[PDB]
């Protein structure tokens, strides 16, 4: 379903792409989005899916996009627009200057602080978690590790039962890789529904979980209201269980195929921070977006007022105008270009926390095991959306060749 072309859109401007269904997906999610980087493509195209809306291409036209609030508005940042329209969480929908004070308040709860408090957690339960998988020679990985891994650990942070988990990951799920089930408006109603009753029992009697930081919280000298912290919430959640989720499937669907990756990161392990860059460049997996205030040249190109861009984060770093040979992985190059985490006001807040979890899983992981691989005939498949995901990842390993700590 393609949506009737604009007048303002230059016929040689177009190329459908389906952000929720690209062609080659079955290539992989990045190898799918990078065909957008081919010879045969402008630097910024108008798809005709999801209602139409342009979609820029390169590192360079991303940045610059996400740089210019005043032009590119995070008022409606997803796509499609019914999508947009409806997310108002906090303080992703907000542009500077009103950005600002909700972002350092979000920060208190996320920042470095935080995550230096947990570390201890953080290994305890990978470890936890590494060596109760062990024995066993075969995962799902996604649903093994990847989801209790960094769930877990958020909800520890978030002061929320376990026993939740299953409930609020269908609804965040809905909001980036839509099933077709619930509208975002639907989803977005019902997490919202679960946040607000906790919200208001934290605004009476507060903890030291973050949401009750947030739900008593200051913002431009005054108190928070009740509606910007069930905003606010909304958004660490999505954040929490949609992001460090899949991208360690992506690390370890790769670590399961190569060898010689695993074998670098096990003799010289001061080389983890510098291959985490490296497979946060190579398998980047957020593809947000902006919105035109007004009429604006951009690159030669006339967006109207209302005119939605996405300005794919996924993107910046597989241009070859970024990174030579952007489909190789190499731990050891002496530039990781990327904007894995977004550019300008939006900056993620989180990244400190998903660094500590992609490291932390990847010395935990090697240490006990080194030698796995991906089951044989398994077909692994990957999702597009908002955030992009593996379906599940089936590993199977000897026993035997695995060590106990
Ligand atoms: C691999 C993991 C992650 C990736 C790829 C990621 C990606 C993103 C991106 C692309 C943005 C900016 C979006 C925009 O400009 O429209 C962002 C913002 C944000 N992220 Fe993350 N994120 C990650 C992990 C997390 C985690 C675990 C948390 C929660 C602890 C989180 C909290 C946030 C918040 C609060 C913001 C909003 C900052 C603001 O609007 O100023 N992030 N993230
Ligand atoms: C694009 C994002 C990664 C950022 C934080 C969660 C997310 C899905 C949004 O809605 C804003």
């Amino acid at each position: 379903n393609l949506a009737p072309l604009p007048p303002h859109v230059p016929e040689h401007l177009v190329f459908d792409f389906d952000m929720y269904n690209p062609s080659n997906l079955s290539a992989g999610v990045q190898e799918a989005w990078a065909v957008l980087q081919e010879s045969n493509v402008p630097d910024l195209v108008w798809t005709r899916c999801n209602g139409g809306h342009w979609i820029a291409t390169r590192g360079q036209l991303i940045r610059e996009a996400y740089e210019d609030y005043r032009h590119f508005s995070s008022e409606c940042p997803f796509i499609p627009r019914e999508a947009g329209e409806a997310y108002d969480f906090i303080p992703t929908s907000m542009d500077p200057p009103e950005q600002r004070q909700f972002r350092a308040l979000a920060n208190q709860v996320v920042g470095m602080p935080v995550v230096d408090k947990l570390e201890n957690r953080i290994q305890e339960l990978a470890c936890s978690l590494i060596e109760s998988l062990r024995p066993q020679g075969q995962c799902n990985f996604t649903e093994d590790y990847a989801e209790p891994f960094p769930i877990r650990i958020f909800m520890l942070l978030a002061g929320l039962p376990e026993e939740d988990i299953p409930h609020l990951k269908y609804l965040t799920d809905q909001m980036t890789r839509p099933d077709g089930s619930m509208t975002f408006a639907e989803a977005k109603e019902a997490l919202y529904d679960y946040l607000i009753p906790i919200i208001e029992q934290r605004r009476q009697k507060p903890g030291t979980d973050a949401i009750s930081i947030v739900a008593n919280g200051q913002v431009n000298g005054r108190p928070i209201t009740s509606d910007e912290a069930k905003r606010m919430c909304g958004l660490l959640l999505v954040g929490g269980l949609d992001t460090v989720v899949n991208f360690l499937s992506f690390s370890m669907e790769f670590l399961a195929k190569s060898p010689e990756h695993r074998q670098e990161l096990i003799e010289r392990p001061e080389r983890i921070p510098a291959a985490c860059e490296e497979l946060l460049r190579r398998f980047s997996l957020v593809a947000d977006g902006r919105i035109l205030t007004s009429d604006y040249e951009f690159h030669g190109v006339q967006l109207k007022k209302g005119d939605q861009i996405l300005l794919p984060q996924m993107l910046s770093g597989l241009d070859e105008r970024e990174n030579a040979c952007p489909m190789h992985v190499d731990f050891s190059r002496q530039k990781v270009s990327h904007t894995t985490f977004g550019h300008g006001s939006h900056l993620c807040l989180g990244q400190h926390l998903a660094r500590r979890e992609i490291i932390v899983t990847l010395k935990e992981w090697l240490t006990r095991i080194p030698d796995f691989s991906i089951a044989p005939g398994a077909q692994i498949q990957h999702k597009s959306g908002i955030v992009s995901g593996v379906q599940a990842l089936p590993l199977v390993w000897d026993p035997a060749t695995t060590k106990a700590v």
